[PDB]
């Protein structure tokens, strides 16, 4: 039983299912959706996230303040943005089973973003997907949805920004520090709205951003305790700025810990009209990249930005689907594995290769698939055993050779592979 | 002149009314009167304290939800019990005469216990006596009674504990660390409440319950203060969680300081139907706690939990009443007394002997009246001087052989006390 | 037992021996006896305290400065004067006897002031009586002496000052602000010194001057606690900064506190320098009537002896004491201190259960006394001494009492009367 | 690297080979050990450990006070068995071999208990065992030892606790509150005494006890990243009183945690004073069923030599861990520790990726076992020692297994399944 300490907290460990999971997805969706617009140490003059739209508007002059005046014209507050928030075209069942088939193992959408906008009936403010908008509890029935599909639901909550309690935006990453709602007032509405979606959703995450209140940070002593003992599965992310968390998060990419890195499949969260497949990773730069980040420890949160009306853009329906289709066939070299002995290793002709491990087995994915029978690779031997194709099942010899290790793969199995060819050698 | 600070605020000692008073009646009252419910590591499923009805009723499966989902239904929230609580055969003065019959120089009421409600017209919330259910102040109307019959009046509050800010029950101790209101709100709320309470009913003593929010701890530096600086006779129990005190609380009972031991004439102090006479003191056991509580330089304050209805329960009344008639006779050597060089001693046939002290005067107070007219009291030596019998005055022969005191006591006057033989030693 | 915070230590109240005793000595006896001398908002220029004799010679072009520069040299250090220190003609055994024959029942002597000589053989500094001067613990020795005599014997320490470990001289009030030792490393040598002084002497009172350093005030809540449970009738004033405190001191409240100042101004031994007996016995029932104890100071000489001035009022004290003590020892506050004549003469209560004392500030020359805005309805009013019946009647605000002369002529410096209600 | 603050060394995990080990040894060997005695709410008055010699000495008229007082003499201070403890029959190989030959992983020292005796040659004090006693650095050469031996090596430190700084006893809990070093001087003490230690042997375990000195806790987010960067494979008990741990103590959880006790009742020797060998074994099977390691205790003598009955049971252990430590070591919790048979005998689980190892405290005497409350999916269950496949079936709640005679007189202390799944 967790006590409100940071001493007693660290007893809760990042639970199995999450280092099991390897594979969800993050969903920003709001107002800022309905826009849906950015650009192509002034980042936040230029701005390329798209959730980041009422930030820009603020910056008068701006590329995304241009925009806004053309489209929508200058007496349009970013605040109404809400009212056109219909989500008409939603159907959470269509995006719970869009997951499913992609082959994630757990959904987190964006309850509240910097903008402040709630997508759920919180009783804290009226400004909110149930009282304006979609007129719809979104969190409630996207839960609903994912859990229906057999998936996993955590919840993002922007604690350490929230520009309803703001007037003035962040111009340089210098105004992050005091550009932030500061009251005793905000520090309770954090906490509040937090112990909200914990008591009415379960969630299995909670996916806080941008820090934490300063005023509030001993208020999670007791939220943590207080979620942890009504939900051991539950897990907390690194960004609360304080000494506790299950797990760590990177944007930018062998660690004794559990970490997870997370991207969209464009460069922006939220939806992007001005973006387009050439900032956009392919399927197989999908692949490689969960192959790597699994490799080395980590989770992959794939963020996928839908539309106002609800519907998930073209471009990113196809690359969750193709990595789908990917992991339907190598699922088993990537869901519930651990990190080897290293992650990585290269062939002589220089293809990457990455190593994950299910008990005895070492699972060798190559980022790419080799041209000839005879592959390759560098500073690596085996002891005895047997290597195998990981698709067919079919032996394969292999030999030691030097610090190098030779494996000759017929020709016909290699055309099997997608994407990358994956063996498997049990010592 | 007191200033907020705790080196300032130890200038305030304990006031003299307070440790001549010696008895004091507590009165726990609230909704949870209404279905006046509880039992026979788990003491909180198996709740004895019927005013934690709602905490055991939060506890799923517990005794006191199986009694309720009986009684009342499933769908009758705790909090519809504020308007069944109409407190309508409450007659202020009628209890105000039973305490001062009973012996008691103050009386305090909760005005609001863990459960939240308010007995007093608040401003800072509706859910209140005067809003709902007896649509009547009771504290006010309670504290005009108390004093048009001469008593003191003080006040409970429970600072440390509201369940109108949580959900969650307590399941055992350690989750008192973690469930608690735990915001800014919560701490302005409790200190704008007691300064509403010092305002409006001046009460001679402040009882606080379950310690203070952690962010208002600060606030008590000036809260005591501004109470001492407006009403020097005040005084404040030690249940607040800082390092200032008028006198110190006990509940499982010579300290140079001053202390109060509180129990309800049963074992619960709300009214608890289920509870019956075998589990309540009789009049001698309460006359015998009275007498070794104020040996031991402390004060009683005796419990009442009276009915939703505001009717006192028929056993309480008649232990108070029988309290009161020892009291009657037996004051002089318990109001306004100190202790002594020793609390205690006993007779060679067993009987417990308890001190007291006015002046020059020590009374000797036995806990039962012996058998015969030779009493012998062991370790105890009196120089020159003169023993009465208390009640009569009738002078006696003392005399002092060995370690022990042998004093003569005709059975004549034995037969004239009720419950104690007391006697009265001028050296 | 006590637990080492501020919530528990309060359950440590005024141990009743202090609240009954209304009378102890001070002694501020140290190497600064030695010269022995003061002055005739620049205080600290012209310092009539002769223990602050280090701080005057440190500010160049003072009047000390000036005596030190002719009477001693300017190259003489102030810390050699620890060899001048032989207290030669020191008996503890005299000190204690006239100390209980003045009446006092506690005495306090500067273990260390603030110029960081201390009076134990200390084993955290060679700067003390055992190592130099007089070569004897001469804390240890009147402790003991003390308490043969039946007295209470309690510690003085200057915590918050130790001129060791500065060098800059205090110039003005403001610069005690800053001009204190500062360092950890004085932090944990007053903490060391004060649990040496409790686990050597168990002494009855801890008198801190000064302050406590802000770094050790963490200390604190364990060296009470450890004190108070060796030694439970032990008590503590309230020159520390800390929450916690047995009574109050200053140079009707409802706490205990403690009024302190030297037979003459000076508390250290001043040549170049008093209260008559009348003046101090005033002083003490003022003091009593308030809720206070007097400590009063004596300042011995180099060689430990007391001067025949102060010894002799501290004699005409203790004899006013054997005639009038119980009106004085083991009181409480009545209702107020304090009242006045019609002819203007001070009047002074105490209490003890249902006497009522009524001390005079003077002998009023006429039978006839009309007490200014008091009544009583106590029932008999009588002279103290032989529990005299006098005649007394409330007259609208005022109480008008007759004394015969015969009774007036048997006090000695105060009319006393007692009311028995 | 790791940064000096809770957050970032929140990502030094529990090391793998800790996880892994399972069974460590404590050894209890100080001045302490020459005497060697305790006694067969007033645990400190009536101490059977006999480390707190010390302690229980300064209780006068004490158990430990007595025996004291007629071996050794009422004049002969604790400190002089520094020059007694001279430890001339000591072979750190000897001790070594044993501890691998045990089953052992790691081994930890007390460097310094809470006498404040340091077993290395420390340059922040004197009282150690290369100015004194053996005139050896006995922690140097233990280390040395045991790392050649290919056992892990770490170290005790009574951080919390030392009694060179206190002259006041332990007599009740509540006493540790407050008699404590406190000093700001002792923060940097023994701030500076573990980074000697981590420097000068860069142990795997940092094993402090007692907590850590209030003034000194902000110390140790420097000490943590300092240790943690110069030996990552390094470890860190939870007795400091802060945020970051590897591991908790106790004298199913998510989390690593160590169990530690004697093999008898006192840590340090005692002569006045057991566990078989298949209490050890059962004792070592539920620690580690519940995710723990033991961490178990010898108490060797003043001349370094370890009893002969301590030596036989580490022996049996290591004995039973010869056969069955497949099912101890690299293991994992199952989804529960404990289970039990129908006729009353203890299980306990521990898992190795897709194997379930079931281990009985005890050999069941019939055939026909039946587990209560308990159910497997897995399709085999089989002998561990030999792999056979054994019949079995889920009947109701329960789990019905038929081990042939044959096979349970094959095993030692405990009958061991293991499901493959
Ligand atoms: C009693 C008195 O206290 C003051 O604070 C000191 F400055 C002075 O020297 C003397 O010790
Ligand atoms: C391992 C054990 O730990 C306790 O905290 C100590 F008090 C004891 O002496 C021994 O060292
Ligand atoms: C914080 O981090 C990520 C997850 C995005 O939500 C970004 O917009 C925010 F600033
Ligand atoms: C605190 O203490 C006593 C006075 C009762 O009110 C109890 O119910 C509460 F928990």
């Amino acid at each position: 039983r967790y006590k409100p300490d940071w001493e007693s907290l660290r007893e809760h460990t990042v639970p199995k299912w999450f280092d099991k999971a390897k594979f969800g997805i993050f969903i920003h969706w709001g107002i800022y959706s309905v826009p849906g617009w950015a650009t192509p140490d002034a980042w936040f003059f230029q701005n390329p996230y798209a959730e980041w739209y009422e930030n820009s508007l603020r910056i008068k002059e701006s590329p995304t303040w241009e925009y806004h005046v053309k489209t929508y014209g200058e007496n349009f507050e970013y605040e109404k943005f809400a009212d056109l928030f219909t989500a008409e075209k939603w159907d959470p069942q269509e995006w719970a089973d869009l997951f499913k088939k992609a082959g994630a193992k757990y959904v987190i959408p964006t309850t509240k973003h910097h903008d402040g906008f709630c997508l759920w009936g919180t009783k804290y403010t009226d400004f909110n997907s149930v009282k304006r908008g979609p007129k719809r509890d979104l969190v409630g029935d996207l839960a609903k949805a994912v859990r229906e599909a057999g998936l996993r639901f955590g919840v993002y909550y922007s604690g350490g920004l929230d520009w309803r309690f703001t007037t003035e935006p962040i111009r340089y990453p210098e105004d992050l520090s005091y550009i932030r709602p500061n009251t005793y007032e905000y520090a309770d509405y954090a906490y509040k709205q937090v112990m909200e979606l914990v008591d009415l959703y379960l969630p299995d995450v909670l996916w806080n951003d941008m820090g934490w209140p300063e005023k509030g940070k001993e208020d999670l002593k007791y939220l943590f305790a207080y979620y942890y003992n009504k939900h051991p599965e539950g897990s907390v992310n690194d960004r609360w700025g304080v000494p506790h968390w299950d797990f760590k998060t990177a944007e930018y990419h062998l660690p004794g810990y559990k970490w997870e890195f997370t991207r969209g499949i464009g460069l922006s969260f939220g939806y992007n009209r001005n973006e387009g497949p050439e900032h956009m990773l392919s399927v197989e730069q999908l692949v490689y990249t969960l192959v790597d980040v699994v490799s080395k420890g980590g989770n992959l949160l794939l963020n996928v930005g839908p539309k106002g009306d609800g519907t998930i853009p073209d471009l990113q329906k196809e690359r969750l689907l193709g990595l789908g289709e990917w992991l339907r066939k190598y699922g088993d070299a990537i869901y519930g594995t651990s990190v080897w002995e290293r992650c990585c290793a290269k062939t002589e002709d220089g293809t990457e290769i990455r190593f994950t491990r299910k008990c005895n087995r070492i699972f060798v994915i190559f980022l790419g698939i080799p041209t000839g029978e005879k592959i390759v690779i560098e500073d690596l031997n085996l002891s005895a055993g047997t290597v195998r194709h990981f698709l067919t099942g079919e032996r394969l010899s292999f030999k030691n050779v030097g610090k190098n290790l030779e494996i000759t793969v017929p020709k016909k199995l290699l055309e099997t592979d997608s994407i990358t060819l994956v063996l498997e050698a049990v010592e």
